[PDB]
């Protein structure tokens, strides 16, 4: 097999970038373009170990937002619920927040954005430990969700999305479309965290 | 209204699963919980699913099929569309099946977000309906290319009755499939 000499060069069908926090990885699938259509390996287990995302998926979602404008977030379940996220459009297109909950991080507080569309195909992974915001910046936005553990209702909590010690810069900050658990989301001082920072 | 949230629904082929999830509207838009595997193991959807695809259809009239992997490769499959809407079709290929050779249908679309679980053993086949059909696969092996087969949508044994209206699009390999009669499938019925 000319591949096992290196003189025959196949792509793997993933690029795998680490954020500016290295945990967060925005993940760039292959699109295979036929006279059809096209085809995406969207997520392969063995891939996905190789670069860190580890655990067992066990619950996907799929949220339709109609309108520009629409937040969700921030969202993360108290352990021992955590959900690490993999996260993708598609249809329409998110701003995507990443934000690091994990007491005791040296990057406690911080966040990183992608934008995440149906024109990129780009996925990000939001590990354990973080909490997840997006915002709807096309309308008819197809969000889908991939989820280490399955959904705790009581082990969910919600920080305000425009937290000023988070202080993420949004792209709209007028005219958003907010659930009434979200309007309601706690300050970070305030917020109830119980995740763990382990290096 | 749904009140539970999967009702799972046996097929004529009673290995052969739809799954219809609940789906949650308020004014922003919906929510679906659309796999959960304490759930799905407790009606006999068994193993991981190692690989996710997302097939999109852009023209009315593609069908592809009928696709299998040969042992110890074959994938299990759980089939969504999440726009537009397809004929989806469950053909048993396990050897010794007193229904090998048969297959089942279900219209998958965004309009009824349904769900088709396809076991190991069985071929896929699928017929687009709308434009801009957006398919969603979780399948329980990785693929391995070298063990995927390929029968004629049109095999006369199975005689799948598609609901064709359109001009039919078939891919090269699609076209080139083999009658069931000539097919290499090691697949084995334990039921
Ligand atoms: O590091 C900071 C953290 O301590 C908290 O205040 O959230 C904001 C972060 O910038
Ligand atoms: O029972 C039939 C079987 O014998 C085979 O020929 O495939 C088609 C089935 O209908
Ligand atoms: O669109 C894809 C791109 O994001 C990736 O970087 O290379 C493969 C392409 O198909
Ligand atoms: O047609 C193939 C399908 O049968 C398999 O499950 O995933 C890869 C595709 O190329
Ligand atoms: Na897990
Ligand atoms: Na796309
Ligand atoms: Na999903
Ligand atoms: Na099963
Ligand atoms: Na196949
Ligand atoms: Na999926």
């Amino acid at each position: 097999d000319l591949g096992t000499e290196n003189l025959y060069f196949q792509s793997m069908p993933f690029e795998f970038q680490k954020m500016l926090i290295p945990e967060v990885i925005l993940i760039k699938p292959k699109v295979f373009t036929d006279d059809r259509g096209f085809f995406i390996e969207t997520f392969k287990q063995s891939d996905f170990r190789r670069h860190g995302i580890n655990g067992e998926f066990l619950q996907d979602n799929h949220s339709l937002s109609m309108k520009k404008g629409v937040l969700r977030g921030l969202h993360y379940q108290l352990d021992p619920h955590a959900q690490g996220k993999l996260v993708r459009v598609v249809l329409g297109k998110v701003f995507d927040v990443a934000v690091d909950l994990r007491r005791e991080s040296p990057t406690f507080g911080k966040w990183v954005s992608t934008e995440l569309s149906s024109t990129n195909n780009h996925m990000l992974w939001i590990p354990p430990g973080f909490a997840h915001g997006m915002l709807v910046l096309e309308e008819n936005t197809h969000l889908l969700y991939k989820c280490t553990a399955e959904y705790v209702p009581e082990s969910e909590r919600y920080i305000r999305w425009d937290d000023p010690d988070i202080n993420i810069k949004w792209p709209i900050k007028n005219n958003l479309l907010l659930s009434e658990k979200d309007a309601a989301g706690v300050f970070l001082q305030r917020a109830e965290i119980n995740a763990q920072y382990h290096g």
